[PDB]
């Protein structure tokens, strides 16, 4: 009966203006960088999906701070973009590379790694930055 695909994405922006990025393992974009992101699974809530994607791709525990945006990528494709804060876990290094990601790392918002999986994350980091400024 499902007719829509919910996706989740996490923006972490530290006090030092660094963003948490993950390095993709998927063949089509292997070695490229992106935000922690993934499709919701049957049985979980959107916040549970956020936490799972962050754990799997970056190794960290987290909590959502706010919903920064909801995007209608298509009539049946919706992406929820959260500002998130780390609450524990261990940052995933390349020692732990697997199918979910090759590693995760923090980069200055203004000095991002390359190549990026997609550039749609630029705007998202700016959203976080503005939110943090407004708050
Ligand atoms: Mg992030
Ligand atoms: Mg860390
Ligand atoms: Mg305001
Ligand atoms: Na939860
Ligand atoms: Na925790
Ligand atoms: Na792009
Ligand atoms: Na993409």
């Amino acid at each position: 009966r499902k007719n829509v695909c919910y996706m989740v994405l996490a923006v972490f922006l530290s006090e030092q203006d660094e963003v948490l990025l993950i390095q993709e393992a998927k063949r089509e974009c292997r070695g490229s960088w992106y935000l922690p992101a993934g499709r919701m699974e049957p049985g979980e809530t959107i916040v549970e999906a956020l936490q799972r994607v962050v754990k799997e791709e970056a190794g960290l525990h987290c909590e959502p701070e706010t919903l920064l945006s909801v995007e209608e990528r298509g009539p049946s494709w919706v992406r929820f973009v959260f500002l998130a804060r780390p609450t524990g876990g261990i940052l995933k290094t390349s020692k732990e590379a697997d199918a979910e990601s090759l590693q995760a790392a923090w980069y200055p918002r203004t000095s991002l790694p390359t190549p990026l999986r997609a550039h749609d994350i630029l705007h998202l980091v700016e959203l976080a930055a503005q939110y943090r400024q407004q708050a």
